C-alpha cells in the first residue's frame, strides 16, 4: 500500500553503522514450559533523508516497554532526537514501526535502545535450540540460523543483506557453557553481578557484514584446533562423546588446507583470525557460512572411519568446501539483494568442486560436476514455469520468496554457468577477473554488472578475443530463464538453436528482452578427435566443422562444458551407435553419459522417438565405468516413476535385469565375493550402483546377498558385517525383501544410533518396507518430534513417496493435513518445495491432475509459501505426463519385450 | 404426474389372459455386427375399466409398423376395438402407449398383435446371449433372463407379477440347434417354410404364471434325463464337453429326489410333466426358478469330482434345492408385488436346507443356517437405513427398487424369521399351515396376511397356545425394521428389549408403528439343562428363570432360533467366559458362535467392552469345530477391516498366529502331513479355515507348505497335487508368497481354464498379489470382456478391493470411472450395491467420509440405481466406524499386545 511499513521492503530512509547486541538464553524451561531469551540491543544509524518515522525488523519480540515507550532514542555527537510518538508491531511485514512527533535531521547519527524477549523454540530459524542425549541426561544448546529473513527474529535490526553494519556481540551464559561467536572473545569471560552462576562473554567488533552471517552459540561442545598456514586458527566444535572418539579429525585435516587453497588461488587473505566449524545435533540446512562460526549438521562434518561411506567422505570434504568458498563469495562480497542470489550460492557451488580437488586429489569430483550440476538443474529449467538466473529485484519482496530463490536453479544453475565461462575464459583469465573483483568490492554489495565488467578488464588485460563484450555474452545466459537445444544437421553441417522446453505446448508467458536467443559457445569432436571452437551467435548458421562425410561422425559439447543440450540428426545417431555398440571407449565418458542423458530428455520432450533413447542404452551391457551407468539410471528413473504402477514395470525391470547382470557378476569377481571395496572412488560408487540396481529389480544372487548379510548382522548386532559403501541399499533391501521383524531390529539399531550416518541410513532404509500397515505406521512416526528429529521430518516423509506402495499414503496425507504441514514442518524453509516435488512427480493421470488442482484450490487461503512455484511446476509436469505416456506408453512395453529376452 | 403412461405401476383398466409369442434368434451377427431376433406377440386382455388407452410394458424393442401402426386391435367375443389414434414409447417408464380414439367396454375381451425386433445383446438381461468355445469353434447360446422387469426386454407383456396370463410360445431356430422352453413341444419340430434351414418347435401352453418366469433357450447342449419317483422326468443340459465328462451325474443324483422330497412334504405334486435344468456359460445371477426350465450358472449345476471342492458340492445341492423350494414358492404361488418379496426368496432359503438335509443326510447343513442367514443379515439389519421385511407397496415402483429388494434382508432375514416361526409352531404345524397356503392360494398372488391367516388356522386347528394372534406376533418382525436385543439382569432376573442399532447416535428416520417393541419368544438353557420357553410382550418382565444363584449362569436363544441378540450383566458374562476356559463342551457350538459374535457386535454397538469380545475368543487355542471358529473369523474380519493399515495390524496377526498355530499343527496330524482330508464336511471347513488363517497371519509352516505345493504343480501342469478343498487358499498363499513367475503361471492356467470352479479359484487367487503394477494389470484385465466374462467382472474388482494394496487402487479407479460403470455396465451385468459395500467397508477416517460424500455429490445426476441405498448404508457406516476406531484403536491395540505373547 502508500503506507511506509505496509511496504516489504526497507526504505533507503536510514543506514545503520553499528549495532550492540546482549543475548541471555535461557536453557531451562520457565514456569509456562517455555525456553525464553532476553535481550538488550543498541543500533545506531545515520539519516540519510528527512523522516518522521522509523521502520526496523522485529520478528516474535516482546518488547519490554521502557520510558513510555518500547524504544528509547537518542543522538549523537550534539544531534537532538525527536519525542516518541508511538510504536506499533506490524506482523504481515514483520516491523517495529516508531512515529515520532517531529522530523530527523538528514547527515545525523542516532541510537535506538531497545529491550526484548523472544522464544528459544525448536523452529531451527533465528536464535533456537537444539536438544541432544549424554548417557541419560538431555543437553540444551542454543544457537543461531538467521539465513534470508531471521536476524530480525533474534533482535531489531535493519534485516537486508545491503545493510552492512559493525556488531559489538555480548553473550550472557552458564558458567559453565562456552559461548561462540563471529569473532574471538575480548578478554576474558567475567561472572555475571546480579548471579556469580552466569557469565558476561564480550566479543570483537565484527568487520563490515550482513545481518544474516551472525553466529550466538552457547554450548558444552568441545573442539580439535589447528593452526594454519596462513595464520588462521581452525577448531572443529561438536559434542564431547563425537570428539572424543575422533570423528572431527578429517574436518580438521581438511579444513586448513582448503581455506589456504582459497586464499593462495585468489590472493586475498582470510581477514578473521580465527574459523570454528561446529555440528549442530538440530539444523535445518545443509550448513551455513557465518564468518568465522561456520555450522554444519552433524553429518556433513563428523566422519568415522570404520562406519562412515565414501559417500560420507565426500559430502563432508564438498560441504566444507562449499562453507569456505562462501567465506570469499558471500561474506567479504555480498548480494545487495535476494534477486543476485546466484553471485554467491552458485559461485561456491562451483569452486567447491575446486577445493575439493585440492583436498582429495585422486577422486576426480569436477567429472561428477556434470551429473550433479548441470543435468541436476537441466530438468526443472526446461520448464514454462521457471525463473532466470537474476530475476528483476521487483518479483522478489516477501520471504517465502527469497526462500524460493533457494532453489537447483540458483546453486546448480549458477555453477554450470561460471563453469562455461571458465572453459571459455580459460581458468587464469576468468581467476584474475575474479580477484580483481574480489578486491575491488570487499566490505561491499554487488550485482551481475559489476562482475561482467571486471571480466571484461581482465579479458582486455589478458587480450582474449570474444565476439562480443562479455557482458552482452552472459546477459543471454543471466537474464532469461532456460537453456537452448542445439540441432545439428550433419548432412550440411547446419546449426540451430531454440529454446528447449519439456511440454513443446507449454505456454511460456515470462517476455525475454533477448527472445530467447543465446550466444553458445560451441566445442565439437570429429571421430575421438577434438576440433576447432565455434561460436553461435544467430539463430541458424552453417560450417564446415560439423559437416560428415562416409563414417564420420561428430559430436557437440565435448566433456560437457557448455550449459546446452544437443540434438543430431538420426545418420549421426545411427553412426554414434554402431560406435558405441563397436568400441564405446573411442567416446569420453563424461560424452556417453551427455549422450543417454540427452537423449532420454530430448524423447521427453518429444524431439526425438523414445526408442532412440531406450537403444543407446543397449551398450551397458558392456560398461564399467560410473558416469554412464548413472546417467542412465538418473534418466530411467522418470520410466520407473512413470511405469512402475502400470502393466510396462514387468519387461522394464527385466531389461535391467539383462543390462546388470554382468556389471554384478564384474564386481563379484573384482571384489573378491564382496569383502572388499575398489580402490577409486568412481569405481566404489558403480559398484553400490550396480549392487542397488541388480538387487531392485530381480537378480535373485544380490537378494540372498544381502539377505545373508543383513541376518549375518542380525546375529552380531554389535559386530556389522556389511562394509560401509554397501550398508544403506543392503539395509533398503533387506527391509524391503524381509518382514515385521527386520523392520523392527532396524528401528531398535536407529533408536540407538550414535552417528549421524548410520542413523540416516537405516532411516531411508526403514521406508523401504513393502507392508502397508508399516509404511503407515513409519509415517505416523515421522511427525513425533521426539521418534524423529523435525529436520529429518519431511526428507523421511520422501523416502516414503519414493516406495511405491506409500505414494498413495503420502499423497492423501499431504492432502488431509496439508493445514497442519504448513504451519510447522517446511512452512518457509527450503523443504516444503521439495515434499511437493516428491509427491506429484509420478503423477500421469488426467484424474491425480484433477486430484493437484482441488489441491491447489482447496488451500489457496492458507497459502503455499516457499513451495509454490514448485507446486506450480508440477502442475506443468503433470500435464506433460499425461501427454507422454498416452503417446510413448505402448511403443515403450513393446521395446522392452524386445529386448527383455 | 397426472398421466397414466408417467406412473411406474401399471393401470388396473386391463388385465391379460393368455399370450402367444414367437420369437426368432439370429446367433450370428448381421451386416452392422449385431445380433437380434425379430419375433411376433398376440395378447388377449380383458378391460376391467372402461379407458381410452392402452399401456403395456415395451423395452428395447423396435417395431414395425403394420396397418400404419404398431400395434393392431382385433375383437374377440363380437367386441368392435376402436380404431388407434397413435402409438408411442416412453422410455423412462418403458411402456408402449397405444391411445385410441374411443374408450374400450368394460368386460369385455380384445387381442392385440404386434411385430418387433431386438437385440440378442451380453448382458445378461431379457433375451440375451451367451458365446462358449468348443475347441476352436465359437458357439452362441440365445437365452433369457427374465427375473424383475426384464420380461418385456424380450416381447411387449404386462410386465407385473400380479398378471399372471397363459403362455404359447413358438420358437424359430436352426436346424441342428435343440429349443426349450417352460413346457414340452406341442408335437415334433417343422422346417421353417421361408427357410428349409429353420425349424420352428411350438409348445405347450404353459399352466397360469407370472410373466418373468419365461424361459427360451437354443443351444446343441447335451441332456442325461431320469425319471423320478413322482413321474417327472429330470433333464440335466449343459455343454457337450461337460456332459460327457460326466459333470452333470451330481445333479442328476439330487434333483429328482429333492423334487419328490418337496411334493411330498408339503402334499402338493409337481404340476408340470418335465424339469430341466440347464447350466449356462453367461448368467448374471446364480440361479434362476423359470418354471420347468431351471437356468443356472455352470458352478452352480456343474460339479467334476477330480476338480471340484466339497463347498462346491455343497453349493450344486443348496442352490438346486433353492430353485426346487422356489418351484412351490414363486411359481406355484406369486408374490403380489416385490415389495413382499420375501415370501418368494426367504421361503426358498429356508426350504433349500430341508431339501440338502434330504438329499445330504450326514452334511447337517440346517446347522450352517444361523452363520449363512441369521448372523450374516443382523450386520445390515442394525443399520438407521435398513428396510422392513415387508416394505410399503408404494416405496417401490421403479426397476432398481426391485432389484435393491433383491438383498441380504429379503433372502436371510426371510429365512430367519420363518426359521424362528418354524421353531416355536414346531415343524408339524408350521408344514401344515404351509400345505393349506399352497392348496388355497394356488395359481394366485398372496401377502403376508394370507400367509399369517393360513398358519392361525394350522394353529387353531392343533390347538397350539400363544400369546396372541400369529398375525400379532409376526407383524413385529415382518412390518418393522431391525431386531431386539434382550439385555438380562440374573441377579434379579430381569428382562428388558431394545432396538439393537450399531451407533447409538444412528437416527431412526422411517417410523414404526408397534414402536419397535417386539414379541419375542425366548429360550434359555441354564448350567448345559434346557428351561421352558418364555415370551416377552413387553419391553420389561421379570421372571426366576433368567436369576441365577453362587456359579449357576443362563444363556438365552438356544441354538440361535430367535432373531435377536443377547447382553448380560458382567458377573454372567465372566461366569460363561469362566466356562469356556473350563470345558467349552458344555455350551453348544452353535451358542458358543453366538457368544462370539454377540459379544463382538455388542462391543461395536458400544454396549459392552471390546476387552470382553477380545477375551470370549481366547478359548479357541482348544476349539476344533467349525463354527465357532468360523464366527470368530467373520467377526475379526472388521477388526481386519478397521486395522490392516495402521500399527494395531501387528500385534493382531501375532495373536491371531497365536491361537491358530494349535489347530493347524492339530490337522499336520489328522491328514497326515496333508494328504488325506477329514470325513466330516464341518471338519473339512474347519481345516480350510485353519490352512487359511495360519497362512494369512505368516505361520511359517503353513507358508513353506503352500509353496512347496504350489511350486510342485508349477513343475507339473498337468498332474494337480493340490487338493480340490485346499486348492484356492493355496493358490491365493503361494500368489501372495510368490512373484510375477507365479502369477503369470496362474493366469495361464486360468485363460485355459476348462471346469469354471477351476477359472474361479484362479480368479480369485489373483487378486492375492502384493505387487502393485501386477494388481493395476489385473485391474485393467477385469474390464476386458474377452479376458475375464462380464458376469465376473464386478466380483473380480471386489477381490481386488479386498487386498489391502488394492484399496487405494479400487477406490480411485471408481471415483475416476462411475459414470463408465453406471454406463458401459449400466443397469446390466455389474451389481453396483456389491461394489460399493465392499470398496467402501475399510472407510474409518473423516478424510475418507469426506471422500465419500464428494463421490455421493458428484454423481447425483448420473444416480447409483440398485446401490442406492448401500451407498448410504456405507455413508452410515462410515462415521460409525469413524467413533469406534477412535475410541477402541487404544485398548485393541494394547489387548493384542498383552495376549499376542
Ligand atoms: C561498538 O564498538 C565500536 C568500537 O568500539 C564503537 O565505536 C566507538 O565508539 C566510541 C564511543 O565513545 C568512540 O569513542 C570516541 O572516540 C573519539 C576519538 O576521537 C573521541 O573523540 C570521542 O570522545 C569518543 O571517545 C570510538 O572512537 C568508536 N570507535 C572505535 C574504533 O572505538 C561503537 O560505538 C559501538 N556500537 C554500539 C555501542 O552500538
Ligand atoms: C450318483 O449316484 C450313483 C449311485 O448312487 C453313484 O455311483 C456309485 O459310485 C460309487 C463311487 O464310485 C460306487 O462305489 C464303487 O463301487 C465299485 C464297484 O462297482 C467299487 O469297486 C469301488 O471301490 C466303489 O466302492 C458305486 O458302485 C456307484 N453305484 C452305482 C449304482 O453306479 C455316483 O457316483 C453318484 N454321482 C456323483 C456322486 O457324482
Ligand atoms: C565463568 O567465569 C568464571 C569466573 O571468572 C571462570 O572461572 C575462572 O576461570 C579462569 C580461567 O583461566 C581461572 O583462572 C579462574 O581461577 C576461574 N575462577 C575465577 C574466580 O576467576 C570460568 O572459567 C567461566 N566459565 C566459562 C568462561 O565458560
Ligand atoms: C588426517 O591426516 C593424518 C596425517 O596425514 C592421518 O594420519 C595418518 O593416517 C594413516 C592411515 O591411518 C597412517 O598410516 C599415518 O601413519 C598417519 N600419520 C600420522 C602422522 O599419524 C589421519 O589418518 C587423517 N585423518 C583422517 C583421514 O580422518
Ligand atoms: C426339424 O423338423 C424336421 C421335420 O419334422 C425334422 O426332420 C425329421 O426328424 C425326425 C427325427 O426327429 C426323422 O425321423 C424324420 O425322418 C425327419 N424328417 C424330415 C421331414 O426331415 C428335424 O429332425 C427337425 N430338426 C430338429 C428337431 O432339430
Ligand atoms: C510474547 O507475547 C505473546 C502475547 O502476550 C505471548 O503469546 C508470547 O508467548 C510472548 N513471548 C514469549 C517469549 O513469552
Ligand atoms: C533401435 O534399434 C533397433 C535395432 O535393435 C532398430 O531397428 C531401430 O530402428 C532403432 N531405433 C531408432 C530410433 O534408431
Ligand atoms: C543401545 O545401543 C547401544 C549402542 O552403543 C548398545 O550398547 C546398547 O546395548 C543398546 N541398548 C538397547 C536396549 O538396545
Ligand atoms: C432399433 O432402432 C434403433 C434406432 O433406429 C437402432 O439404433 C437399434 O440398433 C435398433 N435395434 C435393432 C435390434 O435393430
Ligand atoms: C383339525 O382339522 C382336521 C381336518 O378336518 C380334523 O380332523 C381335526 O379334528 C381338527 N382338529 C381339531 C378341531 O382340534
Ligand atoms: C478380559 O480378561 C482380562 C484378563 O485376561 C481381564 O483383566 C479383563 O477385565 C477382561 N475384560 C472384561 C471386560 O472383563
Amino acid at each position: 500500500q502508500s503506507k511506509a511499513w505496509n511496504r516489504y521492503r526497507l526504505p533507503n530512509t536510514l543506514k545503520p553503522d553499528s549495532y550492540r547486541v546482549t543475548l541471555r538464553p535461557y536453557l531451562t524451561p520457565n514456569d509456562r514450559g517455555l525456553y525464553v531469551f532476553k535481550g538488550s540491543s543498541t543500533v545506531r544509524f545515520t539519516c540519510k533523508e528527512a523522516t518522521d518515522v522509523i521502520i526496523i525488523h522485529s520478528k516474535k519480540l516482546n518488547y519490554t516497554l521502557s520510558q513510555g515507550h518500547r524504544v528509547v532514542l537518542r543522538g549523537v555527537g550534539g544531534s537532538q532526537p525527536p519525542d516518541i510518538d508511538k510504536t506499533e508491531l506490524v506482523e504481515p511485514t514483520e516491523y517495529l514501526v516508531v512515529h515520532l512527533k517531529g522530523s530527523l535531521v538528514k547527515d545525523s547519527q542516532y541510537e535506538m535502545d531497545s529491550e526484548f524477549e523472544g522464544e528459544l523454540a525448536d523452529d531451527l530459524a533465528g536464535f533456537y535450540r537444539s536438544e541432544y542425549m549424554e548417557g541419560n541426561v538431555r543437553k540444551v544448546v542454543a544457537t543461531t540460523q538467521m539465513q534470508a529473513a531471521d536476524a530480525r527474529k533474534s533482535f531489531p535490526c535493519f534485516d537486508e543483506p545491503a545493510m552492512k553494519a559493525e556488531f559489538n556481540i555480548t553473550l550472557i551464559h552458564p558458567k559453565d557453557l562456552t559461548a561462540l561467536s563471529n569473532m574471538l572473545p575480548k578478554g576474558p569471560s567475567t561472572p555475571l553481578p546480579e548471579d556469580p552462576n552466569w557469565n558476561v562473554t564480550e566479543f570483537h567488533t565484527t568487520p563490515k557484514m550482513s545481518t544474516y552471517l551472525l553466529a550466538f552459540i552457547v554450548s558444552e561442545f568441545d573442539y580439535v584446533e589447528k593452526q594454519a598456514s596462513n595464520g588462521v586458527l581452525i577448531r572443529i566444535w561438536a559434542r564431547p562423546s563425537a570428539i572424543a572418539a575422533g570423528h572431527g579429525d578429517y574436518a580438521l585435516n581438511v579444513t586448513g588446507p582448503i581455506l589456504n587453497f582459497f586464499a593462495g588461488h585468489y590472493d586475498t587473505p582470510y581477514p578473521l583470525p580465527k574459523s570454528d566449524q561446529i555440528g549442530l545435533p538440530d539444523f535445518n540446512a545443509g550448513a551455513m557460512e557465518n564468518w568465522g562460526l561456520v555450522t554444519y549438521r552433524e553429518n556433513s562434518l563428523l566422519f568415522d572411519p570404520l562406519s562412515s561411506s565414501s559417500s560420507n567422505k565426500e559430502r563432508v570434504v564438498t560441504v566444507i568446501a562449499h562453507e569456505l568458498a562462501h567465506q570469499w563469495f558471500g561474506n567479504l562480497v555480498t548480494i545487495e539483494w535476494w534477486n543476485d542470489l546466484w553471485l554467491n550460492e552458485g559461485f561456491a557451488s562451483y569452486v567447491e568442486y575446486l577445493g575439493a580437488d585440492y583436498a582429495e586429489p585422486t577422486w576426480n569430483l569436477k567429472d561428477l560436476m556434470v551429473l550433479n550440476d548441470v543435468y541436476r538443474v537441466m530438468a526443472v529449467d526446461a520448464l514454462a514455469s521457471s525463473h532466470p538466473l537474476s530475476t528483476p529485484a521487483s518479483e522478489i519482496n516477501t520471504p517465502a520468496q527469497i526462500s524460493e530463490l533457494f532453489d537447483a536453479i540458483s546453486y546448480s544453475k549458477g555453477a554450470s554457468v561460471l563453469r562455461m565461462l571458465s572453459s571459455f575464459l580459460s581458468e587464469d583469465v576468468f581467476k584474475q577477473g575474479l580477484a580483481s573483483y574480489l578486491h575491488t568490492f570487499a566490505y561491499q554489495n554487488t550485482i551481475y554488472l559489476n562482475l561482467w565488467d571486471h571480466l571484461q578488464e581482465a579479458v582486455n588485460n589478458r587480450s582474449i578475443q570474444l565476439p562480443t563484450t562479455v557482458r552482452d555474452i552472459m546477459n543471454r545466459w543471466t537474464l532469461q530463464m532456460g537453456f537452448p537445444v542445439i540441432t545439428v544437421d550433419t548432412s550440411t553441417g547446419t546449426l540451430s538453436q531454440e529454446h528447449f522446453l519439456l511440454d513443446p505446448d507449454s505456454n511460456v508467458t515470462r517476455p525475454s528482452e533477448f527472445n530467447y536467443v543465446w550466444i553458445v559457445p560451441i566445442t565439437s569432436i570429429r571421430d575421438g578427435r577434438q576440433q576447432q571452437d565455434y561460436w553461435l551467435i544467430d539463430v541458424r548458421a552453417q560450417n564446415d566443422l560439423f559437416s560428415t562425410s562416409g563414417n564420420e561422425w561428430v559430436l557437440l559439447n565435448l566433456n560437457v562444458t557448455g550449459y546446452y543440450r544437443v540434438n543430431y540428426d538420426e545418420e549421426n545417431w545411427r553412426k554414434i551407435q554402431t560406435q558405441l555398440q563397436r568400441d564405446h571407449s573411442a567416446i569420453p565418458v563424461i560424452n556417453r553419459a551427455q549422450i543417454i542423458n540427452d537423449a532420454f530428455n530430448l524423447a521427453s520432450a518429444h524431439k526425438v522417438p523414445v526408442t532412440l533413447a531406450l537403444n543407446n542404452t543397449l551398450f551397458l551391457i558392456e560398461e564399467r565405468q560410473y558416469m554412464p551407468w548413472e546417467a542412465a539410471l538418473s534418466s530411467l528413473s522418470y520410466f520407473k516413476l512413470m511405469f512402475d504402477r502400470s502393466e510396462v514395470y514387468g519387461p522394464m525391470k527385466n531389461y535391467l535385469k539383462k543390462q546388470v547382470t554382468p556389471l554384478f557378476i564384474h564386481f563379484r569377481n573384482n571384489t573378491n565375493n564382496w569383502r572388499e571395496i575398489p580402490e577409486n572412488l568412481m569405481d566404489q560408487y558403480s559398484e553400490v550402483n550396480a549392487i542397488s540396481t541388480a538387487c531392485s529389480n530381480g537378480v535373485p544372487e544380490c537378494e540372498e546377498m544381502v539377505s545373508g548379510l543383513f541376518k549375518q548382522w542380525m546375529e552380531n548386532p554389535n559386530n556389522n558385517p556389511i562394509h560401509p559403501n554397501l550398508r544403506s541399499t543392503v539395509y533398503c533391501n533387506a527391509i524391503a525383501q524381509g518382514g515385521e521383524e527386520e523392520w523392527d531390529f532396524a528401528w531398535e539399531q536407529f533408536r540407538n544410533a550414535t552417528l549421524v550416518n548410520e542413523a540416516d541410513k537405516l532411516r531411508a532404509a526403514l521406508a523401504c518396507s513393502k507392508e502397508l500397515w508399516i509404511l503407515n505406521r513409519y509415517l505416523s512416526y515421522t511427525l513425533n518430534p521426539d521418534l524423529i528429529r523435525k529436520q529429518d521430518a519431511t526428507s523421511t516423509i520422501i523416502s516414503i513417496t519414493n516406495n511405491v506402495i506409500g505414494q498413495g499414503l503420502v499423497w492423501d496425507f499431504v492432502q488431509s493435513n496439508w493445514k497442519k504441514l504448513f504451519n510447522d514442518y517446511g512452512g518457509g524453509s527450503f523443504s516444503f518445495s521439495n515434499l511437493i516435488q516428491a509427491v506429484t512427480r509420478r503423477f500421469s493421470t488426467e484424474y491425480e491432475l484433477q486430484q493437484l488442482e482441488q489441491f491447489k484450490k482447496d488451500n489457496e487461503e492458507t497459502g503455499f509459501g516457499s513451495g509454490t512455484r514448485a507446486l506450480e511446476q508440477a502442475l506443468e509436469k503433470t500435464k506433460a505426463n499425461i501427454k507422454w505416456v498416452k503417446e510413448n506408453k505402448e511403443v515403450v512395453l513393446q521395446w522392452f519385450t524386445e529386448n527383455s529376452k
